[PDB]
């Protein structure tokens, strides 16, 4: 049955521990991918990692120069969630340096940009079979989430982008039904970025959390509801969400140039005036994790907030981090429960190996005791292949 | 359908090997967790092997200081019995240094407790959702059974301890229902100590043999019924089942305190005034199994005893130790089948090496004919990565 | 339910990307079969992947001498679309040194060839049941498509060619029906010469486009209906499909003799007078690959085209080639869609290993946007074993 | 629903290759168990290859002293036909140094034989659940069939001997109904010798053909019908069945005395007067394998025969093989089908290796047209572990 995606988020006040691959520890030996972009996204039945392998494994020849970002040896491939990403326990998806996937209750949809720089193409599937293709209409690096889309109804909606990632770009919302792209709207947005969004539904309607990688700090967003009538904003709260990003103090609803250059994907959930703000514990590098709840910081300026909970110590690597959901359908409960996930990347540029890859973690909103601690990647650098 | 948990536990006269999964052996070469604390759990469909890795594999670098008891790698996973704990075969169940598990008949309830030290909190997963947390009551490492949770007529039981490991602490008794957390009684036990319990159903009510770590060679045990309603005593035989112990003598219905101190997981199992008891053949290290019919054991002092069979040879390394059980539902039987596991525990701190892991061998108990033999673990230490 | 086969061929206007495994280079550290001839075929609930092995895995003294074609060793086997052939996650289907395999809509065929070069025995699997076998009738290496059988109503149909490969030879249809051959016809082709057909149903008909290896650098195509009545010709275009072939020129509705000796395995998707061609970029070895569209090249023998899409950079090694359908029955469309794969060939004979395996992409016929580009092997040779 | 086994056995004309694991090459770099006594047996939905593991992996330090026959570490596992045994991929069993498996149309029954020579207990699992035990009573190493038991009306049969394998035995057939022994018989058979049989249903009939360790070499057989009446011979063929065995000549319907000590695993399918005989192309170590019809060897002393087909060339090591049928329910033919395995051994005592370990191949019995090849194992020894 297609998920209803009509409750509203549940409420929640501290985040617990789900799930770790241990990903990187594990292929020292182990047959596991060299990965990065790493999602999750769940059905009425289970929740999967989805990821952007390299074709190469960790701790061999192929995973040299991984820093690379797109080749036509990357795809899009998924295995249960906090399993390690093997050949051997892999469900293969499509070819992709970039992509999106979300099942709207019935079948998987996935979204897999491969192809040139100057004209990348999307190739949709529905349950594994193509539905539909849409080009790059900037011929500049036509790009997705990197996490999951969000389905409300049965029809899933996604965000992509084209054009600079150091200036004014285009971006588009999709509505799209059993891998059918049937609607497109083009943001009139002047002066905003939108890079690599995070997107939720909650009552029936979508908001989506992204990264300004031209000129802001705070992170923009974009709300729409299923006929893709759309407003857009920038995070308010003086606790900066991006990386890099300035020293906390008075915010703005337009972007923030200070440090405003660059990013990292990230997520924040919208409560009314408040928010939940995940982001890196470093204000310079991708180091440390911690989610912050400031309780009138969707909307208000101010650098206070109420509660933190520490989640990767800021002496460790972090990455890449998103949104993803649990419905109704899958839980039992009668609202639509939030959860995240974390990317632990290891190796380029930050460290002396020929390979960049990444472990990953996840929590879920509770509104039961939690703990703060660091649960970090955990693997010893360089690797053999190294030497 | 939900366990019943009625009928009466299944009148044995021996045990029938059931199985030996070889994993220290088989992860010389092939990708193995490096794991401690394994344990079996039925549902009406298969039975499953739980264990606790330390996020690495055997033979790599990352089982380095893997006598470690606790850090954020620690994963619960699972895989069929008998079949070696691999990347490639195993489910992910929860992050976690200490844990229980069982099967109410419809799903899987796991408990998974991480954290600091200082303020541990378990997680609750039902059919892999987070479904409950509990916080640390005493700040001193929170933990739990290390072997199944017992189920009776749709709601699941456990205990778990906190506070010091080598005098008085806390022992909390927990009635859980689709893991949410329904009761919970502080059992009054004043010069007892609870550790690693080992509990089964038995005609709808609970009993669980425990480790005394504190000043107790013979095992402490709690019974009650689905109202938490409890009673609690040491086992009176004259054959110890604790390791260390002191060599045979006449028991006691308190805590033996002649080498009392430390200790290790174990298990027994109650029939009138009579009790089997699975121990270690050596009284000082964790060396050998036994099995031991003493039909006046529960409640009698002195140390004769009826039936010994052999299980692993006085030379050989064994280890932890526990219960499970197969349910009529499971079975096709009118009773319910006592069955138990062994650890075999390998490298640290008895041999040369610089990681510590397991493998397993488990029984049912049947009233067909029996033999006792040793089946040893039967890896070659040291390994290539310890030279 | 049976695939009907009786609705067109969907027109195309490109090649939307579909798989790509990375087998070569994953194989460098994981454990991957060494394969040749893989084929992709699709069930109405999945695609699969077809190959033969060599009975060793890459990077293994094993895979030593592969370039040999025919040992009692191979074995036909397939795993899911995208996921490299290893044996931890490749299902078994036949002994066999040349193969094709198709589903009607109710079960799997497979036919596996194996035996010695002057007396081999095609073996037809129904179910993974022996239903029929048929042995050589020329004593002459009996061999098949290396691609998948075609469907239509119940029925399956194949070709299969016994004799010279240097010379006239003798080429046989078949009509199978559960696994059980039940008409057959030898084709009268004088002065023809068809290896390794790609076959393709088409409203209720089946089109075959194969390989000239005696003296023909077009490719031969046999058309026919299900009581086998049938027609050949070749492909009139001078844009020439095999490998090796002249510099495009004026064509041929005969066998193009000059550069006609010896071949490639392809295919060609036939609209009206016009064609579809899928081609090694280079006239002289196994590098790059394209198609073509040619509006009348199917009948006309000018050398003039309206596409071109690149698939794989002349500087890069390709290989076989073959194409596959998925059904209405897959896809709820009205149509037949076409979809072809490509072998990348790796090692001997043209790069300095000890052995040959290939690698694969696919990719679906679309009228939506599409895009060329190269999506290469990728693998670094040699590989340790070669040193 | 219940296998009826009541139809006759398919008569067949030659045997056609259904399946070829290549174990002992692909375990040379990957995961694979090194195993011995391999045999085939299926169900109404699939055929599944079981083995007796040594609880270690080949290329493996582990693997050292596996030509011992009995152990604690040997354990049975299956996996799917054809594919290679390892411990990603194989199902757990029990744990094992002698055992038997069949289906009887609802689930799998094992039987797995541990435990000291002087002592050993059968225990008899009915869909993985302990269901019965046996304990030896000559106290002589109680041993089974190594192949599958034979299914008839939803009651299956077993061989079992205990006792001297140089001398008069003592042998046992049994009728057991869902894991549990229901009756059982000792055969009265002085000057005989049964080891290792090999047993098809046949027209509600079973027909057992095995090995005479001490006196024979030509086969014992045996037939029982439900009730277990019996009869005893032996295969009165002058073509030898053994191995070793004289070079053929006149037969007896008693055990040929010549050469008669010691044996190898085999089996034989009864056509009224007439027989299939599968045996080693060596008088006198375990090579070759080829299949010989002898038209009144059943019943005649001629070493008269008049088709033989060449299964494994005289120079190439074989080993075990054994019987396997295929039932109308799976087949959907009104005759039970005959197939065989060999197992090809390689290793100690033959070659100079640590360890020793068998790779499968597999035919069924047709009346189409097939052709005699050599099929062999095709590792190339000494394995790295050995120098
Ligand atoms: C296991 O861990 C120890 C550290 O706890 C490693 O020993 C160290 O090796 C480094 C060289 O990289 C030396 O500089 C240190 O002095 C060593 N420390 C100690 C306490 O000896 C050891 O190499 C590790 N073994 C592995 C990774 O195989
Ligand atoms: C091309 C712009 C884009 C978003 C700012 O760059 C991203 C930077 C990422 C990063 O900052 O780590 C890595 C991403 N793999 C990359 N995306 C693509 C499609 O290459
Ligand atoms: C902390 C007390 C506890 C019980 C005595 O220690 C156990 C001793 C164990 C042991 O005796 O081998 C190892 C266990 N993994 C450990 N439990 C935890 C949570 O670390
Ligand atoms: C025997 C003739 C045949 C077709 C021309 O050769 C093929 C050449 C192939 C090739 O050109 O690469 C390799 C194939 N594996 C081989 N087929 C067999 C059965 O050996
Ligand atoms: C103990 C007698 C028996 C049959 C003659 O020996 C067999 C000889 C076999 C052989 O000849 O290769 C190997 C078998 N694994 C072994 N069976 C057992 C249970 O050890
Ligand atoms: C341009 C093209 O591809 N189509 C040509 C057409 O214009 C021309 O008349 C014909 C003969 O030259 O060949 C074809
Ligand atoms: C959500 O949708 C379902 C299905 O229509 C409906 O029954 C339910 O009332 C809705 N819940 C809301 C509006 O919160
Ligand atoms: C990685 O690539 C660099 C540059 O091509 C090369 O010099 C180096 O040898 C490579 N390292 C490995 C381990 O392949
Ligand atoms: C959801 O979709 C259904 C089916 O298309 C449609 O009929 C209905 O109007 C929608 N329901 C809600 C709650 O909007
Ligand atoms: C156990 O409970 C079930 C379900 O109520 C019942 O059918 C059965 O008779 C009970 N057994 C007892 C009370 O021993
Ligand atoms: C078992 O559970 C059911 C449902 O809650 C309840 O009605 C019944 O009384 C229970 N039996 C007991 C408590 O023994
Ligand atoms: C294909 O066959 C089906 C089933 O007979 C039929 O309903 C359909 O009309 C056919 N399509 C054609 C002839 O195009
Ligand atoms: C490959 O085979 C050749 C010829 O027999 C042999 O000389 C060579 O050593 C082999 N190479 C390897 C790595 O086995
Ligand atoms: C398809 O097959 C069925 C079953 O033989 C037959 O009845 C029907 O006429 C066929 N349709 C055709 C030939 O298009
Ligand atoms: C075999 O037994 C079945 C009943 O179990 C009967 O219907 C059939 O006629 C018998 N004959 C065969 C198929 O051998
Ligand atoms: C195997 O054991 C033999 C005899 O003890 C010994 O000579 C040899 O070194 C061992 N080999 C390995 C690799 O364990
Ligand atoms: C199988 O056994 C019993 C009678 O002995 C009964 O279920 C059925 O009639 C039998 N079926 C046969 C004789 O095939
Ligand atoms: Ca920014
Ligand atoms: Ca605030
Ligand atoms: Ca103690
Ligand atoms: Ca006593
Ligand atoms: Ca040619
Ligand atoms: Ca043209
Ligand atoms: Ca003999
Ligand atoms: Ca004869």
């Amino acid at each position: 049955v297609k998920l209803a995606g009509n409750s509203s988020l549940c409420p929640v006040s501290g985040w617990a521990i789900y799930s770790k691959d241990n990903s990187v520890r594990i292929g020292s030996k182990g047959d596991v991918f060299v990965i990065r972009e790493p999602f999750i996204s769940c059905s009425p039945l289970e929740c999967r990692t989805f990821f952007l392998t390299q074709g190469a494994l960790l701790n061999d020849k192929h995973s040299n120069g991984t820093i690379k970002d797109r080749s036509p040896y990357r795809t899009l491939m998924s295995c249960p969630i906090g399993e390690v990403p093997s050949p051997y326990n892999s469900r293969f998806e499509s070819v992709a340096w970039s992509a999106s996937a979300c099942h709207d209750g019935i079948n998987w949809l996935t979204i897999g940009i491969s192809g040139p720089d100057n004209g990348a193409v999307a190739v949709l599937k529905y349950n594994g079979i193509i539905t539909d293709t849409i080009k790059s209409w900037r011929n500049n690096i036509l790009r997705t989430q990197e996490s999951e889309c969000a389905c409300v109804n049965g029809s899933c909606f996604t965000v992509m982008t084209d054009g600079p990632s150091n200036g004014q770009a285009s971006y588009k919302i999709f509505r799209i039904e059993k891998g059918k792209i049937v609607k497109s709207v083009e943001m009139n947005a002047p002066n905003y970025h939108y890079e690599e969004c995070s997107c939720y539904p909650d009552s029936s309607e979508i908001t989506c959390v992204c990264r300004d990688n031209w000129h802001g700090s705070n992170r923009p967003w974009v709300s729409f509801n299923q006929n893709l009538e759309y407003q857009i904003g920038y995070i308010c709260s003086g606790i900066f969400g991006d990386n890099p990003r300035p020293n906390d103090k008075t915010g703005s609803c337009g972007p923030v140039s200070s440090n405003g250059a660059n990013g990292v994907k990230g997520f924040s959930f919208k409560y009314g005036n408040g928010v939940w703000i995940g982001r890196t514990k470093s204000i310079s590098s991708r180091n440390g994790f911690e989610m912050i709840w400031d309780p009138n910081g969707w909307t208000g300026t101010d650098n206070n907030f109420s509660i933190k909970q520490d989640i990767v110590g800021i002496n460790e690597w972090s990455g890449y981090s998103g949104s993803f959901v649990q419905h109704p359908e899958l839980t039992g409960l009668d609202c639509i429960r939030p959860c995240f996930w974390v990317e632990l990347i290891r190796g380029r540029p930050k460290e002396n190996t020929i390979w960049t890859s990444g472990s990953s973690i996840s929590f879920c909103g509770v509104n039961s005791d939690t703990v703060g601690w660091s649960w970090p990647d955990g693997a010893e650098l360089p690797f053999t292949i190294d030497k």
